[PDB]
């Protein structure tokens, strides 16, 4: 199904792409040939046609296409240098995050779990399905974005809804839900 080889190649992409014999480039991109391949070993009846109609039709743009190159958007658990194109007209953004971090957050704003982003949504409904990742007592952080461009961050298109930026100052926070 699409969602099951999605599923792997969100894994393959994001997490483990060298247990596949992929080797990605800076920006996270491997050859979407060998990216067959390597389903292939899991999912015999996939073809590259697949795959781009799954990049395709993704409901979240999770994944990019450029000529032989496949990359995840965002997601990472390894380096990547993403050069997004940038958001420049969302005024509001969301952070998903979990009741506990609020302390921190409040002394030292939003920093990157190592990944060198912090993801924001551009809707409450999907921070606060993010959120839910780290635990139920979740809680949604209003950012104003105005307010983290003129500090001089730069907010990038990750995909259809989420938006990464390098930090989020707690100036930024003009809201808790
Ligand atoms: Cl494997
Ligand atoms: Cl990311």
């Amino acid at each position: 199904s699409r969602f099951k080889v999605s599923k792997l190649m969100a894994y393959i992409l994001r997490h483990s792409p060298w247990e596949f014999g992929l080797e990605p480039d800076e920006e996270g991109f491997v050859s979407i040939e060998e990216l067959v391949n390597a389903v292939r070993k899991v999912y015999p009846w996939v073809t590259e046609e697949y795959i781009r109609e799954i990049v395709e039709r993704d409901e979240k743009g999770r994944y990019e296409i450029r000529g032989n190159k496949i990359r995840a958007r965002y997601g990472h658990s390894y380096p990547v240098i993403l050069r997004h194109e940038e958001d420049k007209e969302s005024k509001v953004l969301y952070h998903g995050t979990v009741r506990r971090n609020l302390k921190g957050i409040m002394r030292e704003g939003i920093k990157p779990m190592k990944r060198q982003y912090v993801h924001l949504s551009i809707n409450y409904e999907d921070a606060y399905n993010t959120g839910m990742r780290h635990g139920e007592d979740v809680v949604v952080l209003i950012i104003d974005a105005e307010c983290l461009r003129n500090k001089g961050y730069k907010i990038l298109k990750a995909g259809k809804k989420v938006r990464i930026v390098k930090h989020v100052p707690v100036d930024c926070i003009s809201g808790i839900l």
